[PDB]
């Protein structure tokens, strides 16, 4: 039993505790949402509602206007496209600061039952506080989209990179190993990524690596494993392809490595289903002895796969031997490729029908609800 | 503008501002409300809904627990009953402090279209900061009732008082004049009482006076008037103008309170309402006929002045006492004596002081009937009905 003077402080806590589902900004998100989901001709016909909307008209419009809205960002150039919206480079009008804003169509997010997945991604990007993980500075929302303002990566994706260069075993060793420190960072936070791939790997102005998408992430329980409900084709791990009715990330890894030295998927197939079964037959489906080894050590069945035991076990692998870097020093050494940037907005490492809207309801559908609590300020 | 920072210079404000319809508490009130009006089987079948109530399940239960709830209060004795709930003496378990907590059935308040009246009552009691206005410390709500925790008044209502004594012109002069200072106080907060009556007049441990219920209050416009199609008040103590109100002429100023007061005074010296009648309607028309309904049993125990003052309040608005200034009333001959001056009457020795056993002597509160069958509940909705929305923002905690 707490006391008065106590309970009050304790409550101010929550009203400030940004990990709280009911941080002040989340309550405001609630009032906001509610006013959205209510201001419709049909519904306003109700005493209670119309009275409400008539009382929080002025006030809530004031709010909308003050809080962060998309009108606050100048969009320099679209630099990417996810499933539910586009990622565009931006500069804050009032602050002049430059971020990368990922967009999310509330609609598309509802149409597909693919809702409530971005919570893990928000949390991670906003509190991982890690050199390995992209940092979220702001997250806000209107009627149409979610917005995630985040540390811009001038470096570009590992995809563009592998496109442009004849990757040597050196580089390979570098990028791979960093991906390993990062994935271990994630797992330390008690999450599993489930989608490891070049498309998700970005680079900071210094040519080092972070992880840039976390939609796939899933919280792993006490025993370190997960009850699972896929992700990608060219990479995916079989052991998790049967639970449908951790070390999996490591599989994805090996796949990537192969892709990097080779120039194509370790189980590429013109037909996709082909790539699928081909991964199921992994056992039977220029380079160094070690490269080969390592790869095939990851590319094995769950229980005999490389990394089943400890991450350290992976670190120590022979292919991870050199006279150019140590592990807890890698982050600070000279990247294999460093980006030459003309300004704070060089979209050079990023190469070059539409969308609809929700239908006016006849009754309360509350389409804003799955989104209350998404607003986050970093100060 | 200009820019980001000023935006915050309004933001942080809207959250501190206790008079803001969106003070932090208000926002918490919104989320709470929502959870209530949402957690029902039929509704839950909605993906958006279900997902919501599944994310704020834990959290919202936490909130409910911490914030002020009624389980925080030990209910000493029921000392009163209004229209929408009972009014009970209580002591805070954790703090052991003693208050009077008035309840309000959210149902009953919805049943009758009589909703959204309590906001003016709350604002006044919480911000009047006046010797004449009972003070609110805390206001909270659950699914069922609104609660208003407020300065307890061991003194008792002037109805009990008038009951137990042969009130003399002195006393009369006292109570009445304090009623005037107080009504003037409310008048200056730009409000009209509309319901002046002994029932609303309470006493503090020093035998001095305050007004105790403000449901009837209504904010008056720049010209000092208000306009009310269907008007309120109490059968006996009603002003006639307020009385003859409808779709049409229902507009009146503050001197209607002054009428109510004259009624008071009569009641106090005579022992019955100036227009009492066994049938109510009778009192009504009797009021309409005041010019010739006014009388006094030929017991010359009444003063020239008393009678005077009384009749000066009980006249038609336009020629009634106080139409001009409150000062005008203050100066009246019946308000002449060598025992108190206006700007000092609060500080003097009350005409009756309560002898109290403890900090909980409910001695000046006669016994009342408990459960009279009044506790009824909302019916489980088939669709979202939003019954808690009218009460978003009612929560307020004291500095
Ligand atoms: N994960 C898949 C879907 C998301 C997409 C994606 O999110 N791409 C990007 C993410 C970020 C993150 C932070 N900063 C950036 O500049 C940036 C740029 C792009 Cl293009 C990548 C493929
Ligand atoms: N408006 C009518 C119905 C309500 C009734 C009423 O509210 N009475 C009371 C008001 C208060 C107020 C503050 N403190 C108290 O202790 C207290 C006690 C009672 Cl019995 C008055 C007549």
């Amino acid at each position: 039993h707490m006391s008065f003077e106590t309970r009050f402080e304790k409550m101010d806590n929550l009203l400030r505790d940004p990990k709280s589902e009911v941080n002040s900004d989340c309550l405001l998100d609630g009032l906001d949402a509610l006013v959205y989901d209510l201001d419709f001709p049909a519904l306003r016909k109700n005493k209670n509602i119309d009275n409400f909307l008539s009382r929080y008209k002025d006030t809530i419009n004031k709010i909308r206007d003050l809080r962060m809205k998309a009108e606050d960002y100048e969009v320099v150039k679209v630099i990417g496209r996810g499933a539910f919206g586009e990622v565009q480079l931006v500069r804050h009008k009032s602050t002049r600061k430059v971020y990368a804003m990922k967009l999310l169509s509330k609609f598309e997010m509802i149409k597909r039952s693919d809702s409530a997945f971005f919570w893990e991604e928000r949390d991670i990007m906003a509190f991982a506080n890690s050199p390995w993980v992209v940092q979220l500075f702001y997250a806000f929302q209107d009627d149409r989209y979610l917005y995630m303002v985040m540390e811009y990566m001038p470096g570009g994706d590992l995809v563009n990179l592998m496109s442009n260069y004849d990757v040597p075993e050196k580089w390979a060793r570098f990028y791979t190993a960093e991906v390993v420190l990062a994935l271990d960072a994630i797992h330390s936070m008690g999450f599993i990524h489930r989608d490891v791939k070049p498309d998700n790997m970005l680079l900071d102005k210094s040519g080092h690596l972070k992880l840039a998408d976390f939609g796939t992430c899933m919280k792993m329980n006490k025993e370190g494993m997960v009850r699972c409900d896929v992700g990608t084709p060219d990479y995916i791990s079989p052991e998790v392809l049967k639970s449908q009715g951790r070390e999996c990330d490591w599989w994805s890894v090996g796949v990537f490595l192969y892709e990097m030295l080779v120039g194509d998927t370790p189980f590429y197939a013109d037909s996709l289903v082909g790539t699928y079964s081909k991964i199921m037959n992994h056992k039977n489906s220029d380079i160094s002895k070690e490269a080969k080894n390592l790869i095939c050590a990851f590319l094995t069945d769950r229980e005999v796969r490389l990394g089943r035991n400890g991450v350290e076990e992976i670190k120590r692998h022979l292919f991870f031997k050199n006279d150019q870097w140590a592990w807890e020093t890698l982050r600070d050494t000279v990247a294999p490729v460093v980006p030459d940037l003309s300004s704070d907005i060089d979209t050079s490492n990023f190469d070059d029908g539409e969308e609809e809207t929700f239908p006016i309801p006849k009754a309360f559908v509350g389409n804003q609800l799955p989104f209350v609590g998404f607003t986050y300020y970093s100060n």
